[PDB]
């Protein structure tokens, strides 16, 4: 039923956390599932709830699986040169599942663990899942319509096949995007005349995408995924929003080689003009956090507009106060936050280092478990709060919590 | 008005005390030297003012006291007082020269800030200096053994001290700076040997806090001959119980101003699990706790203390935790009350500076720290503090009025004294 793959989708989740490379950076995951939602917000027979998961992966791939669960490669964002290619990519990874195409691929079907073993392969830098020409057509024509709907521009889907193309017709081993994604001329031709089907639409990139490139480039290095400065200066050169995202990169590492007067007046006139932009205001923590001035960092965010609504800035004013030696502060905002983000290993983790500098355990424990059940090590959480358990008294209100999730743990774990 | 004179010239000299003099403003010592004295001023005859007890970091033994009530005891007295009865004999001594206005009367026959300079020197470690009569000293033993035992402590103490300075003033070529300011002839001893020998006899036990204060004395604030040595502690360890608690607590300050905190952790623990609500261990429980960065443990254990609303050790002690604990308001919470129940308490204000600096209250912090500059005599530095807090507040606005209320108050203080 649905239940299941539900259920199958959260135990793939789990264990791609706990051995693929998964990058976690608060902004990042939240631009790629807002980027994501947007695209289902538009897309047909949506059964499942949807979430987007980035992979610090040079090798370009993308594929999807059970529970609405679509895996991203970082190298996704220097192929794509503007937003809606990005977005063509996945919309077509919407339209696998909204079609079911590997759950019917898996209905003619240890054999839990031998698609998980290939999922987490295909994950990880280093038998393979590989869809049908048939899946493919529909996988294009659904997801140039979701694309669409949702205010990109439809010729993005055929260029950006046709740039994959032109570089991988000639090779002997093609970018595995190809291997699971089979892009013929047959498919190429298609895709290109629906788009010129429909209607033109010239869309400009969202400020947001060409500051998520400059951070995925810039932060997430590793490999060819090195934002090289070739890219910078040629931004320096482009539109106002790619001209901001380029110093907005440099800034970045500048931080990063611990450059941090360098970095602070290079982020100096994108901070000024939008002040409550929350790119500018995670670098701006991470700069000050790097010279040891915490209360400047606690300041700057406790005066933010959206500091109330927006996740990113509740776990970096929570990671200032941690810094500023305020833990109490940090635990009231990660005590909302986890509750608020139940599967945010970030929120999880730095309330764990909240209790800790309060010595509170049990709650300590506690918060380590989730880490622990959110990355698939089951056995682990459950040993960490039956010694959260043991140090509330029996008949407490704190035992029955933990005697309770251990018990929701346990019940995960027969199902598998 | 004489007292009224008396009492702010004595006002003067304590805050010219404070800024110069190394005080002891600890809280602990601090109350107990003052519940001390107050048990003795309680019982004395004639008492027209006020009283209080300061305490001053010199190895060298004196004591003395001046107008309003003020008596200076420097930190060698725990040294040389083996029982708290002998550390009670002087402080009755001291307490009756003032009732009998022996240094009022003496001075009848630039002269304000004559006598201001004698007293300070007498009180630094940089040492004119003032004497009494015989006579005088020969009244104030007099008085000052019926007050002594009217207080419930042993009358053979005097005497008994008396004759410990005589032993050093010939095995030692040092007169100790007490015999000059209190001379010592031997009809002064024998006549307070004589007085004590037809009292009643009374065994009278030091209380426990005699001898923690002794060990947090000598212990803390070593200097010079002003130490807690090692063979005392041993000494301490084979006599009466509360000695050994004192000479348990005496090793663990040592370990801590060491940094040896887990050391000192482990040896004041067992003290501390039979007496959990003595603000003498708790005090240092929580100095451990902060010296590792363990701020909320320090804050749990002072908000079940049973007496934190009337023990300003314990006060401090929580308003110092929620500072190092990052919870300032909490802080000032503690404070802004605690400064209008102690104003000169340097402490407190110290502290309501700090509190109101992490607050970003800049006004309010510069007012706190005006008034630890307004009790050590640096009164036109309180006044630019408070010039400053007045220029950044709005005019008409009621901190302004306030702020400017205080430094008119404090101009008056400054032209009394030229
Ligand atoms: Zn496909
Ligand atoms: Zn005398």
């Amino acid at each position: 039923s649905i239940g299941q793959e539900m259920q199958m989708g959260d135990y793939y989740v789990r264990q791609l956390r706990g051995s693929a490379p998964l990058i976690n950076d608060p902004l990042l995951t939240q631009y790629i599932n807002s980027l994501g939602m947007r695209l289902v917000s538009h897309a047909n027979s949506v059964k499942t709830p949807f979430h987007f998961f980035l992979i610090n992966n040079d090798e370009i791939n993308a594929f999807a699986f059970f529970g609405g669960n679509v895996v991203l490669h970082s190298a996704l964002f220097r192929y794509s040169d503007n937003e809606s290619q990005l977005a063509s990519v996945m919309a077509h990874e919407i339209s696998h599942v909204t079609q079911r195409h590997l759950a019917r691929a898996m209905e003619d079907q240890t054999w839990v663990g031998a698609l998980g073993s290939i999922l987490l392969a295909m994950a990880s830098p280093q038998g393979m899942i590989s869809f049908t020409q048939q899946n493919e057509q529909e996988a294009d024509r659904i997801g140039i319509q979701v694309l669409q709907r949702s205010g990109f521009d439809p010729q993005a889907m055929p260029t950006f096949l046709e740039k994959l193309l032109d570089q991988a017709r000639y090779s002997s081993r093609p970018p595995e995007i190809l291997l699971t994604h089979p892009l013929p001329e047959s498919r190429l031709a298609d895709a290109r005349n629906r788009a010129n089907q429909m209607r033109p639409m010239v869309v400009q990139s969202s400020e947001d995408f060409y500051l998520a490139k400059a951070r995925t480039l810039g932060m997430y290095n590793s490999g060819r995924n090195q934002l090289t400065s070739d890219l910078l200066d040629e931004w320096a050169k482009g539109n106002v929003r790619q001209q901001r995202a380029a110093q907005y990169g440099r800034a970045l590492q500048a931080m990063e080689a611990n450059k941090y007067d360098e970095a602070r007046k290079t982020l100096q006139p994108l901070l000024a003009a939008e002040p409550g932009n929350a790119w500018y205001l995670d670098l701006a923590t991470d700069i000050d956090l790097g010279q040891n001035k915490a209360n400047e960092a606690i300041n700057r965010l406790k005066n933010a507009r959206d500091l109330r609504t927006n996740p990113v800035l509740q776990l970096n004013l929570a990671n200032a106060y941690l810094q500023g030696g305020q833990p109490q502060e940090a635990a009231n905002i990660l005590n909302r936050y986890t509750f608020n983000n139940k599967d945010d290993s970030n929120g999880w983790d730095l309330l764990a280092q909240a209790e800790a500098a309060l010595n509170n355990r049990d709650q300590e424990l506690a918060a380590r478990a989730e880490g622990y059940a959110l990355a698939g090590r089951l056995d682990q959480a459950i040993s960490l709060l039956s010694s959260a358990s043991s140090q509330v008294k029996l008949g407490s209100l704190q035992q029955a919590r933990y005697d309770a999730r251990i018990d929701q743990l346990r019940q995960l774990q027969e199902r598998f």
